[PDB]
């Protein structure tokens, strides 16, 4: 087998608890009204914690791959490293502000 | 038999078992009626769900094939498995949504 | 996995008892009315407060990252430390006034 | 005098003819009022057009000061040289949908 | 003056005469109401339209820089003019439904 | 310019006066319905006209590219001409179909 090997990769790097926790929310909270409380806010905080994942996901597979197979540059590591910790850091900083306002 | 021998390579690099699910997901919902909710949103996902393994299937044969045969070409390879497996990624996010909304 | 890697580091170097704290705070004086009795400073020393965390938040990382890859430069370390404390050291302050006035 | 040696410069890489267009833009449907058309896309259109100005401003005051103070990073400047480029090229889009929306 | 050097560099791979009038278009159809005769359809390709532009604004960007500054690399160059001739053609195609559907 | 040589690049290797006909033929049939006779025969005629238009000008595109840069392979350059060459054939075919059942 071949894509069960990709699928076990492609699952490794992201949080899948976390991913399909916001997933129902983002679907409560439309089910829920426009005309309810926090509706612009919170599609707007969702919607961008899951794109932020998205990002975060693609990031993480171009470290791995990048890490063994290349030993020459470690500058352009240096940078991608950053911004990957950093992004995953604007989504622990979204979910705070989900969780407050949810 | 030389028949045999090309299906089982062409089934090992496809989730038959996760394959199946959206073959008969996508038969649930159309029988239950555009009036449905999220029948929409449910078929474009549905669709190009199943659109990405096809595209990821035809990916993991060429690949398959230019490893052992080749090995001259190595950023041909580099390219090729970052864009199957971020193409792997893709079909994980969406069979989030695909349980969540469904 | 190494999106747990990278949640490992980027909830280290984050006040999130605190954090929460101050998010709660917001929504309440939110709800309270601008009618409510200071309502103008209130929202803004939270917010800046929030905006201090933020921005802490990023130059820890740089500082977690760059101490064990980088020996050369020890001046740009100090000069981020002193950034880092003394950021914190307003932090604490403004949690003194917004104790007070609330 | 200094503070005109600084001032030259300072004009010398901004386009003070389009900062003021929007400037004087973003006052005209500020007053308009909300119920205006398309009062939402035109504030959020405008207010990032002129952030954007800024930080190409601020990121061209660093191409000159390190252009020939500092000679052996090349990579850091085509970075830099890069990302001023692109920044500007979505001034000129985001400046397109404001004329014509206007 | 700098900002000049870098928006007369930023226009010349732009067709601004093709971008702004896709621009009126999307504003015409989208004041003339869901109801229209093929609201949907012409949405969704001045839409792609637009944004097929962006993505060879941005390639272009990186062809123009990397030409003279990077000689050795040379592979990396025919797959970029490959995908920037290819997506101007997919603008053209579109460009032929849309006055066809207009 | 260079998005202007870009466009004539890609707008030479185009049949834009039968790309256009074919679309104002589709939109005329769509037009009359589908109780109109041989509905269904015409519309997937002039959709495999426009793919296989657009198959062509992608094939027109990689020759066009690979012709000079690359001058070792001649195989597959002559396995590119006959494939353009029957694609066109089979175009031509299919119009001449879709004049005789207009
Ligand atoms: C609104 C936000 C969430 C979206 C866009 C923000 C992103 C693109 C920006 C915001 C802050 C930025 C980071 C700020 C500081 C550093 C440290 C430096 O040594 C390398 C670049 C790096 C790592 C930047 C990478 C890009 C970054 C993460
Ligand atoms: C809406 C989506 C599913 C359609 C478009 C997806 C495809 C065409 C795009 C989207 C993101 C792209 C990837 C983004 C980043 C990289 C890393 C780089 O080093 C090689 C190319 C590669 C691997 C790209 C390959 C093509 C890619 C997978
Ligand atoms: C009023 C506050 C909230 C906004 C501005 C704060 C920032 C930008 C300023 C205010 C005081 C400043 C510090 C004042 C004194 C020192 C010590 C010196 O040896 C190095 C710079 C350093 C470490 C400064 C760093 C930047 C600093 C922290
Ligand atoms: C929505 C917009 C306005 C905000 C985000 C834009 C910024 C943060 C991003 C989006 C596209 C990015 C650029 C995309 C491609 C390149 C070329 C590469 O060789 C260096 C990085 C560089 C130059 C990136 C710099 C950062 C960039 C400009
Ligand atoms: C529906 C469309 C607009 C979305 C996807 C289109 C883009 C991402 C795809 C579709 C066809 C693709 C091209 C097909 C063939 C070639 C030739 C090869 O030697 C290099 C890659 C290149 C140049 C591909 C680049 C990416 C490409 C242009
Ligand atoms: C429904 C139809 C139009 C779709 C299938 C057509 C394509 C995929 C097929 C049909 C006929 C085929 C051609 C038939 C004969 C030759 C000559 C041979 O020396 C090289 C391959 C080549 C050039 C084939 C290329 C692929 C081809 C053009």
């Amino acid at each position: 087998n071949h894509y069960a090997t990709k699928k076990s990769v492609a699952e490794s790097m992201l949080d899948v608890a976390l991913f399909m926790s916001n997933a129902m929310r983002l679907k409560a909270v439309l089910e829920q009204g426009p005309s309810s409380h926090y509706y612009t806010t919170l599609v707007t905080l969702i919607s961008l914690s899951l794109l932020l994942q998205v990002v975060i996901g693609v990031l993480l597979v171009v470290i791995a791959r990048l890490n063994l197979n290349e030993v020459e540059k470690q500058w352009r590591l240096n940078q991608l490293n950053n911004a990957a910790t950093i992004l995953v850091f604007f989504t622990v900083v979204i979910n705070v502000f989900i969780t407050a306002f949810g």
